[PDB]
């Protein structure tokens, strides 16, 4: 029962497009997106078609302007719903060095500052043991977002990053 609606203008005005599960290209129906309503569930929305470019995570809610999903602009073209397992536990292992090496830290908690908590500004590999997580380039859940749907991540490119810069992360909780 999850649904997201994109609107071409701010404040939920103008032409709109509805997605119910995974839409690899709505650019043909909307040339821009300046407000979004997320009715149920959590969604990943993407700048370019086929889930490419900058990514933004939107939990349920109303977003009357693109700044409210921390967007860079009104350019969005594809989206997929974030499917969470039940159970309700979250666990991540973050590594100082590539290929699950160097200092390891394991945590079940949101981390708004990797520097203050783990004394690193970079993550070079990672194992998500339980749940679903977001990595952020900057502290306090700012900057480039990356979605980590469990499994193992040998190198930053495996979570979509061009570099190991990660400075906060948090769980996607329904």
């Amino acid at each position: 029962g999850t649904k997201i609606t994109f609107y071409e203008d701010k404040d939920f005005e103008g032409r709109r497009y509805d997605c119910d599960c995974d839409c690899a290209d709505f650019h043909t129906y909307l040339s821009r997106c300046n407000s979004i309503k997320v009715e149920g569930g959590t969604w990943a929305v993407y700048e370019r078609p086929d889930f490419a470019g900058y990514m933004y995570i939107l939990p349920e809610g109303e977003y009357p302007e693109y700044e409210r999903w921390m967007g860079l602009n009104d350019r969005l073209s594809s989206c997929r719903a974030v499917h969470l397992p039940s159970g309700g536990e979250y666990k991540i292992q973050i590594f100082e060095k590539g290929d699950f090496s160097g200092e390891m830290y394991e945590t079940t908690e949101d981390c708004p500052s990797i520097m203050e908590e783990f004394h690193m500004r970079e993550i070079h590999s990672c194992k998500v043991l339980e749940g679903v997580w977001i990595f952020y380039e900057l502290p306090d859940y700012r900057g480039r977002q990356y979605l980590l749907d469990k499994k193992e991540y040998r190198k930053p490119i495996d979570w979509g990053a061009a570099s190991p810069a990660v400075q906060s992360f948090r769980r996607i909780v329904e």
